[PDB]
């Protein structure tokens, strides 16, 4: 760890503690993640997966049989920006710019067959320039909150797809708009049933094969779907339309990131600058 001076703790990651640190040789300030052969080779692929909307993996230090991941440092995450913007809410043009950029990031990773698997506001990092970036991408395959988990994961599907990231991002889109988490479950069954209460209990009509999933139960209660107009007011019809497609039950029907980028919601997309106090 010789060339890094720890400045402060900035996160208790899923995979260990994250520090702000300075590279004693480059002068660069970085986020240093202390992780705690296949994982080695996986991580190595991620070092090549470079995109403006993906937090850059600067370096991977395997030493003393230990693993440190050196990332690009950003000063703020979406959860904290949302908490700070709660009285007024994030302006819609910024919501739309953030959603657009995240879909670009996703489209990139997905075309390389890399999934995130654990998108959440805490791992979406923002800068003063109006950029937003996906952090911790691909780490889950290389090696707490249920709120953003796709229903096929909850129902015990082991071979899930890139569609899981689209589901998570839909949940985040909803939360930016309403300033409340869409599905704040506190256990797997509470999470599932929150989803069902809003989108309707799924069946063979809307999701062929659902009743054959590993944790599906014929005893699940049967709730009717709510209208989105009740779910994410005052989002306009383009936004609600896009959100509905990101939240399709069947992962095969769920919109892809590339198709989402062509959606009419993005016709008037721009790139505003947020007001960040650092
Ligand atoms: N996702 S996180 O909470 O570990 C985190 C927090 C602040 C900055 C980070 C960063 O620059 C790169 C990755 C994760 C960060």
């Amino acid at each position: 760890m010789e060339n890094f001076q720890k400045v402060e703790k900035i996160g208790e990651g899923t995979y260990g503690v994250v520090y702000k640190a300075r590279n004693k040789l480059t002068g660069e300030v970085v986020a240093l993640k202390k992780i705690r052969s296949t994982a080695i080779r996986e991580i190595s692929l991620l070092k090549e997966l470079n995109h403006p909307n993906i937090v850059k993996l600067l370096d991977v230090i395997h030493t003393e049989n230990k693993l440190y991941l050196v990332f690009e440092f950003l000063h703020q995450d979406l959860k904290k920006f949302m908490d700070a913007s709660a009285l007024t809410g994030i302006p819609l043009p910024l919501i739309k710019s953030y959603l657009f950029q995240l879909l670009q990031g996703l489209a990139f990773c997905h075309s390389h067959r890399v999934l995130h698997r654990d998108l959440k506001p805490q791992n979406l990092l923002i800068n003063t320039e109006g950029a937003i970036k996906l952090a911790d991408f691909g780490l889950a395959r290389a090696f707490v909150t249920l709120w953003y988990r796709a229903p096929e994961i909850l129902l015990g599907c082991k071979y899930y797809s890139t569609a899981v990231d689209i589901w998570s991002l839909g949940c985040i889109f909803a939360e930016m708009v309403t300033r409340r988490a869409l599905f704040p479950g506190d256990s797997e069954i509470d999470q599932l049933f929150r989803i069902f209460r809003t989108l309707g209990t799924p069946d063979e009509v809307v999701w062929p094969g659902v009743t054959s999933m590993p944790d599906y139960k014929p005893s699940f209660p049967k709730w009717a779907r709510q209208d989105f107009s009740k779910v994410v007011p005052p989002l306009d019809e383009d936004g609600r339309s896009l959100l509905s497609q990101m939240l399709h039950y069947d992962p095969n029907k769920r919109i892809s990131a590339k198709a989402a980028l062509a959606h009419p919601f993005f016709q008037d997309v721009t790139k505003p600058v947020p007001h960040l106090r650092l």
